[PDB]
């Protein structure tokens, strides 16, 4: 059978579909099906500086040429009249004790994507938050310090992991994402599970940031491409007084400030406790999985094979579909 619950396990994936399925068990709705997450992509990346950054802060030796780090792809799955539906995915970058600053014991949410078919609909919102929340309370458990994310919704007609979302399923407007995240971090820190969280702006503040070499720098993430075009504006700037003739840090602080309200720093573990830590120690094997590196691949996938997500019909084929590859895929 391919069935998602034949997937591989995973410390990580029994951790969350545990947390979501003691909440569902607890809210006791006769409609909520079994749900199950499963990792199905782990491996080993690295992010390299770009040029600008490379020239001020890597040549000069003052920063890291790159930065080693584990990429996970998990999805989440609804079990209703005995069929599968995958209805959440997620592709996280985390960076381990082994990573050099600014980036170690971070993790990164590279990308989230939904299609809103979980029933019932009035527990939907509350399963993606416990899903999170479970993720957060996973890797503090593990040792990681500090979580990061980007809330950017997609632009119009683009899909983040699922082919052909329903196209009667609004895609949220920045504010409404962003109040999303905030009451899904706020339950977390009424849980002890988050410490407290800033924007990217107050957090750079209160940390006394002075060189971008400071800011944590993300595979595909909004920084290191600002920086890239702020030090090309200096360079610029630089030849405007040369022709006359015949600061990165507070560029980035603007930046940083202007749109500080789309970028959470999440604090898992601080003060003192997050300065004698172990090594962290991942005990989930890395999972080859050509298809879900990145999104790219699934993505291709889908539009090749015609997998849409537009209808629950259509999700629940396309996501046999998936499984089906998904399981051949690994098997040898
Ligand atoms: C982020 C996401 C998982 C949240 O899903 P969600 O928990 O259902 O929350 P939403 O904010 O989307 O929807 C909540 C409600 O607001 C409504 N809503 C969403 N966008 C809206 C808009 N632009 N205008 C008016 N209403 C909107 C929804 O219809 C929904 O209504 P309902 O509860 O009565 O059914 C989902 O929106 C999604 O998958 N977006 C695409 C990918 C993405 O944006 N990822 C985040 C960046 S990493």
């Amino acid at each position: 059978k391919f069935s998602a619950k034949r997937l591989p396990s995973t410390r990580l994936g029994t951790f969350l579909e545990n947390r979501v399925n003691d909440f569902l068990r607890r809210q006791n709705h006769p409609e909520s099906g079994e749900v199950t997450v499963r990792v199905v992509h782990a491996s080993d990346k690295t992010v390299e500086v770009k040029p600008g950054m490379k020239a001020r802060f890597v040549d000069s030796g003052e920063m890291a040429e790159s930065f080693p780090y584990r990429t996970k792809a998990l999805f989440a799955f609804e079990e209703i009249d005995g069929v599968d539906l995958c209805f959440f995915g997620m592709h996280v970058q985390e960076y381990g004790s082994d990573c050099p600053p600014p980036n170690q014991r971070r993790v990164y949410i590279s990308y989230l994507d939904s299609v809103h078919f979980f029933r019932p609909k009035c527990l939907r919102t509350a399963v993606y938050h416990e899903i999170l929340i479970g993720y957060l309370e996973y890797v503090k458990k593990l040792g990681y310090t500090t979580g990061h994310i980007w809330a950017c919704p997609p632009s119009e007609g683009d899909d983040y992991i699922f082919h052909c979302h329903p196209p009667d399923q609004k895609i949220p407007k920045p504010k409404r994402l962003q109040e999303w995240f905030k009451k899904m971090l706020d339950k977390a820190v009424s849980e002890r599970i988050v410490h407290d969280y800033k924007d990217i702006f107050k957090q750079a503040t209160e940390d006394r940031l002075t060189s971008a070499k400071e800011l944590p720098y993300f595979e595909g993430d909004f920084w290191p491409n600002v920086l890239e075009e702020s030090i090309k504006e200096l360079e610029q700037e630089e030849e405007e007084r040369k022709r006359e003739e015949n600061d990165l840090s507070q560029k980035l602080y603007a930046t940083m400030e202007k749109h500080k309200e789309v970028f959470f720093v999440i604090r898992l573990i601080a003060g003192p406790a997050a300065n004698s830590l172990p090594p962290i120690v991942d005990p989930d094997p890395l999972i080859p999985c050509d298809l879900m590196d990145g999104r790219d691949a699934f993505l291709t996938l889908a539009r090749d094979k015609h997998l849409e997500f537009s209808s629950l019909r259509r999700a629940q084929w396309s996501t046999m579909c998936m499984l089906v590859e998904l399981h051949t895929q690994s098997q040898d």
